[PDB]
């Protein structure tokens, strides 16, 4: 197997909004994580489940990469268990969330409005999405504006949601080293 599809994932011109976030099936493929964790580019790298050292060692048998645009302040919602405009209505980590998230601020080049559910009747199912826009005839989606002249805490961000399962399966996914080293 050849190497894993990263780059194209993560340095596409466009990323959805996140009330409309996609999801890509990665399989047969030789993972190099190491692009993230540059520190100078990606400001968020947090694994739950796993050690991010641990990825290195791991086979798995399915990898769904999650992908939207918020901001920076709300970056901290996708985490299992957290609450927010982001987890209740718009995308949520399960609380036997097992893999990463990835987050970098493309505040210089993703410009423009893209859109979040800020209203729902009732909260979100663990990785459900919502692709409606009116309830009774009423807009249910809130607009963002992301600019370079924002401040930090309200610039855009481009988040990645790495999951996958250790279970049965041919194992597909390898890090560099799942030879015992
Ligand atoms: C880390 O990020 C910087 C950002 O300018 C980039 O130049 C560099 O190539 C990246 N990583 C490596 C492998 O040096």
């Amino acid at each position: 197997t050849n190497v894993c599809p990263f780059h194209k994932v993560f340095n596409a011109t466009r990323f959805p909004s996140v009330y409309a976030w996609e999801r890509t099936k990665i399989s047969d493929c030789i993972a190099d994580y190491t692009v993230f964790y540059n520190s100078t580019s990606f400001s968020t790298f947090k694994c739950y489940g796993v050690s991010p050292s641990k990825l290195i060692d791991l086979c798995f048998t399915s990898v769904y990469a999650d992908t939207f645009l918020i901001r920076f302040s709300e970056v901290r919602q996708v985490a299992p268990g957290q609450t927010g405009v982001i987890a209740d209505y718009n995308y949520k980590l399960p609380d036997d969330f097992t893999g990463c998230v990835i987050a970098w601020n493309t505040a210089k080049q993703d410009t423009g409005h893209y859109f979040y559910r800020s209203h729902r009747s009732t909260k979100l199912k663990p990785f459900e999405r919502d692709l409606s826009s009116d309830e009774n005839g009423v807009r249910t989606l809130s607009t963002y504006d992301f600019n370079p002249n924002v401040p930090l805490e309200y610039q855009a961000t481009r988040v990645v949601v790495l999951s996958f399962e250790l279970l049965n399966a041919p194992a597909t996914v390898c890090g560099h080293h799942h030879h015992h080293h």
